[PDB]
RNA sequence: GGUGGCUGCGGGAAUCUCAGACACCUUAAACGCUCAUGGAGGCUAUGGUCUGCGAAGUGAGAAUCACGCGACGUCGUGUGAGGUUCAAGAGUCCCUUGGCGC
DNA sequence: ACGGTTGATCTCAG
DNA sequence: GCGCCAAGGGACTCATCAACCGT
């Protein structure tokens, strides 16, 4: 009936921590890369890129050779980074808010993955995340809605979370 | 012998158990600790307190219990568990709000 | 087949 | 005043499916 978030605290292992860090880095990388490619499009021609064109170019990047490591990262993370860039532009175009800006390596950075075809399963003391598998979570609230996305977030050097949506 | 909180986990908060230190001692304030480096300033009301007998700043490590495994009773790793009471909607973007340093 | 994963889908705009 | 660290504020939105890849 409505979207509400069940913020649990992920306790990822070594592999899961490495994968979450890599995924956040790759989401930031595609955000920066396509911000550059979307500003450069306006300089070259009057019309800039849309989300479809940036998504196709992201597919090419994941199929590239120098940036092949984007394929190991969860696909939803990169596509939601591109959708975040699209929202950054849409807010700017709604008024004439500030223009989108590049992204330096932050702390409170989160990547979002979507539920499809039994992708996200909430357990007793575990969570079924797509590229991670089962993550040990504490404070897992009782399921109440239909899963849509899980925004794997980093708060501190070792304090991850997950804003599981319903 | 009693008392209080600082730091770590116990999802959060407060208690509370344990742990890393303490400190006061009939009163509830204050403070993390260890190590290496750093080698002379941080912190309060023009002036006082800790500190040249180790300041500010770098970072790191340790900081709950049970079991399994490995290495030399000690270290690492893996899994599991962590009470009570309350509560829990988050994500994205941009901006400005405070603190600090210069 | 089972389980999970990916690319396409959405038009603009400074 | 201008860098960093963090937070706070306001507006807006919060995926789905056919196809594919290794077991």
């Amino acid at each position: 009936i409505r979207n509400k978030a069940f913020v649990v605290r992920l306790y990822p292992n070594a592999a899961q921590t490495e994968l979450i860090n890599r995924t956040l880095g790759s989401a930031r990388f595609v955000y920066n890369h396509f911000l550059a490619r979307r500003i450069a499009a306006y300089k070259e021609s009057g019309k800039g890129l849309t989300y479809g064109q940036t998504s196709s170019e992201l597919t090419l990047l994941k199929q590239a050779e120098e940036t092949s490591w984007l394929s190991e990262v969860d696909k939803f993370a990169l596509q939601n980074s591109l959708k975040n860039l699209e929202t950054a532009y849409k807010n700017f175009f709604r008024t004439v808010v500030g223009f989108p800006r590049f992204r330096k390596k932050r702390t409170g950075e989160s990547y979002r993955t979507q539920f499809t075809n039994n992708n996200i399963q909430i357990g007793e003391g575990r969570l079924k995340l797509p590229k991670l598998g089962w993550v040990k979570t504490k404070g897992q609230q009782d399921i109440q809605g239909k899963i849509l996305n899980v925004t794997v977030r980093r708060i501190h050097e070792g304090h991850y979370e997950a804003s599981v949506l319903c």
